[PDB]
């Protein structure tokens, strides 16, 4: 037991994903007929003229090692954040069915199972404030050391990088999408927003009595125990 995101929503989207492949390759759908192991869901472009970001679910074989641009994918976490992750999309020649709605509303099911209540409200306060950011206690620009409550663009997180998150007791948790603080332009792109970030966390309800003890979990709702 880490005290660590379970990336629930990520695995229940690519187990969909190879569930549609499988379907696919049964109504001879060739390039489909894959093990699970090559199945991914990535919130991604597609090929060329497939510009807009959605749930699509890859052949990995056709994803490429790194990207360029705009062809970086994304994984989601238990939020229901898309961050980026490792890999590519080759716009001519990806592998891949696009099933947007299929999917969505598995992350938007998702969210209610998984998400802390206490990164809810850190992330609200977030988006509300620099539109399309997310809450992690994590590293800056250009310093791989300090952490701190900030307001990240989700194109600047890595997804690979577990950073601090809230917990469902409002405790310490890490997440997938931190920084490494490297000197990049990607590395600038947060507002540090301790105050602003702290009260939003401080100003959820307990879930459980002023005289029972919180114990988070990886899934709503957390444990609570008589003092
Ligand atoms: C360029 C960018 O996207 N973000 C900056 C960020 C913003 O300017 C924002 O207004 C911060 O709320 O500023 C960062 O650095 C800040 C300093 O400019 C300030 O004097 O001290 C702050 C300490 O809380 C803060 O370090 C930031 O917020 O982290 C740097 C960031 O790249
Ligand atoms: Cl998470």
């Amino acid at each position: 037991h880490s005290p660590a995101s379970g990336r629930y929503i990520q695995q229940m989207l690519d187990q969909r994903c190879q569930e549609i492949a499988a379907e696919l390759c049964q109504s001879g759908l060739r390039k489909m007929c894959v093990p699970s192991s090559r199945i991914v869901a990535r919130n991604a472009v597609g090929i060329t003229h497939q510009n807009t970001l959605q749930w699509r679910c890859f052949d990995t074989a056709s994803l490429l090692e790194s990207n360029q641009e705009n062809n970086g994918v994304n994984c989601v976490d238990d939020c229901g954040h898309t961050i980026p992750c490792p890999g590519g999309v080759h716009r001519q020649n990806s592998n891949h069915a696009t099933r947007h709605e299929i999917l969505s509303k598995l992350v938007e099911e998702g969210v209610q199972r998984f998400c802390s209540p206490y990164q809810a409200s850190a992330n609200k306060y977030c988006n509300d404030k620099f539109p399309g950011t997310i809450a992690r206690r994590s590293k800056g620009f250009g310093n791989n050391v300090e952490v701190a409550w900030r307001c990240y663009e989700k194109a600047s997180l890595l997804y690979s990088v577990y950073a601090e998150c809230a917990s469902n007791c409002g405790t310490t948790w890490y997440c997938p999408g931190g920084r490494r603080g490297t000197s990049t332009e990607l590395d600038k792109r947060h507002y540090t927003e301790e105050e602003g970030i702290r009260q939003a966390i401080g100003s959820v309800d307990s879930p459980c009595s002023e005289v029972e003890v919180c114990l988070p979990k990886d899934e709503n709702p957390p444990l609570c125990l008589d003092e």
